[PDB]
């Protein structure tokens, strides 16, 4: 995670994230996230890794808004995917309909070494 916290508090003026991984065939995790700004890279893997240990993931994907899923193999990638969740999160509010889970895909393949 975070190393270096210095007050168990963490701040945020953005309501918390919430991704979901899409599980194989066994429906799909939410891993409940504070810090959704403050989120890097690994820290999904380091949580992915919690999801599916008998799966690699490394990266990910996650729908954009023409659904074309998008791929994350760099915290650059990342800052990405959080800055269209929050482009259209906040579009689901002002619109109506809830929010929904950032379904997020952990890239998993047979290669892992």
């Amino acid at each position: 995670g975070s190393s270096g916290s210095s007050g168990p508090f963490c701040a945020m003026e953005n309501q918390v994230l919430v991704i979901r991984i899409k599980i194989p065939n066994s429906g799909a995790v939410d891993w409940t996230v504070h810090s959704g700004p403050q989120l890097l890279f690994r820290d999904v893997l380091d949580v992915i890794g919690q999801v599916l240990p008998e799966a690699t993931t490394t990266a990910f994907e996650y729908e954009d808004e023409d659904g074309d899923r998008i791929t994350v193999r760099s915290d650059e990638e990342m800052k990405a995917m959080l800055s269209y969740y929050y482009s259209t999160v906040m579009e689901q509010q002002v619109n109506g309909q809830l929010i929904e889970p950032l379904q997020i895909f952990p890239r998993s393949g047979p290669s892992s070494g």
